[PDB]
């Protein structure tokens, strides 16, 4: 009802594998707003926004060759196996080296792509200093059948490192190819799978199955729910923006997440008694809001490049793409309308719709409401894609 409980309050609306922030250190910061700290209540919300920016991830790619390695890496990404960076590494193997692969517009998400274990005379320990293990966040174990023998051992020398690994059953739709002229055709894999490890004494483990063809139709949405859920705290959001725009509840998630980082900073920026009207602009907000406006593109899919290489699989024009959004025009030089006085429409607006989200006569700055209404603007965008996405399907 007051301010301490407003801050907190906030993120109520967001379940707990969906939270940028511990409920502990959340209570932690009330506390201190109570008590009268502003040193520390200014502090630790400064401190768990470097926590959650500075935040480096490395996942491990592993398992046989043609497993799906390659195609995994990128679909994470985001790229298809031609594009320019793709991991097309089909059989490298001029080196059973370890191949880092970045994330395009995300860094501080790294996948490595380990050579199969099956590939050294390595055992299955010595495997994984040589690999590094240590270096890596969680693994994902991909198999083509069900499971070898060595992917267990390696599951196994995993957890004795109290490290995270999950089991991704790949090339399912090259298996639905093969049946048709789904159902529990599935369940075979399920099963296959599921005996392979009740074959190496181990109790039935948690399997995704997957195509990376089918990149969004089977337990991909399960896993990279579970992924995020599974990493502490701290590490989800980074990791959360780089995910691929599959779905509306991805696409949602990802608002969610966001949303939640602009209300910790708008919060450590201070608060104010003056309502929004953004009057006077100033070069340097402009700036910042230029910045927002460009990552939140890039997260949802939807900036100049996505854009273009979206019109070029409709034959349309790029500018035909654009209209058929709201995002790439805030910034679009008019003759007509300043950008000062747009800026003020949008709060407005905002507002009108919002509130301003805190009690009355506190308010986060100008900035803030907008770094929202951008937020709003680039997620419906992402949603208005890929739903014209899907029309244009093969079924
Ligand atoms: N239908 C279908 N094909 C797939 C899938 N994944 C990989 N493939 C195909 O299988 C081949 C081998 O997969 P690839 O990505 O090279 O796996 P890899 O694990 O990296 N091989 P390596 O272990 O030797 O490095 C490629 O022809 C690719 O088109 C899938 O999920 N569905």
């Amino acid at each position: 009802n007051d301010l301490p409980s407003s801050f907190t309050g906030y993120f109520k609306k967001f379940n707990t594998g969906r939270k940028i922030i511990s409920q502990e250190i959340l209570n932690l910061i009330e506390l201190r707003m109570r008590k009268g700290n502003i040193q520390l209540t200014n502090s630790a919300i400064s401190d768990a926004l470097k926590e959650i920016d500075s935040s480096v991830l490395n996942v491990a790619v592993t398992g046989e060759t043609g497993s799906g390695k390659s195609s995994f890496i990128n679909t994470l990404r985001g790229i298809g196996n031609e594009e320019e960076g793709a991991a097309k590494t089909g059989v490298v193997e001029v080196t059973m080296e370890r191949h880092p692969y970045k994330h395009p517009n995300i860094p501080n998400v790294v996948f490595w792509d380990l050579p199969g274990i099956g590939s050294t005379n390595f055992p299955p320990d010595t495997y994984l200093e040589k690999m590094k293990f240590y270096e890596y966040d969680f693994f994902i174990i991909i198999s083509a059948t069900r499971f070898k023998k060595n992917d267990i051992d390696i599951a196994k020398a995993i957890s004795m490192m109290k490290k995270e690994f999950y089991f991704v059953r790949t090339k399912v739709d090259s298996d639905i190819t093969n049946e048709a002229d789904k159902e529990k055709v599935l369940q075979d894999i399920r099963l296959n799978c599921v005996n392979t490890f009740r074959e190496n004494g181990i109790a039935e483990p948690p399997i995704f199955l997957l195509s990376n063809k089918n990149v969004c139709h089977y337990d991909f949405p399960v896993l990279m729910d579970k992924l995020i859920s599974d990493l502490p705290i701290y590490k989800r959001h980074n990791f959360m923006v780089s995910l691929p725009n599959i779905t509306d509840s991805v696409i949602e998630k990802k608002r969610q997440f966001l949303k939640q980082r602009i209300w910790l900073e708008g919060f450590a920026a201070d608060l104010v008694n003056i309502i929004p009207s953004l009057t006077f602009l100033l070069d340097s907000d402009l700036e910042t809001l230029k910045k927002s406006m460009k990552f939140y593109r890039t997260v949802f899919g939807v900036d100049e490049t996505s854009l273009q290489r979206l019109a070029r699989d409709w034959e349309i024009e790029v500018d035909q793409v654009e209209a058929m959004i709201k995002s790439p025009a805030v910034f679009k030089p008019t003759d007509e309308e300043t950008i000062q006085e747009r800026l003020s429409r949008y709060i407005q607006e905002f507002c009108l719709a919002n509130g301003y989200l805190l009690p009355k006569n506190s308010f986060l700055k100008e900035i803030f409401y907008l770094k929202y209404y951008f937020l709003d603007m680039v997620t419906e965008d992402a949603k208005t894609l890929l739903k014209e996405i899907c029309l244009k399907l093969g079924r």
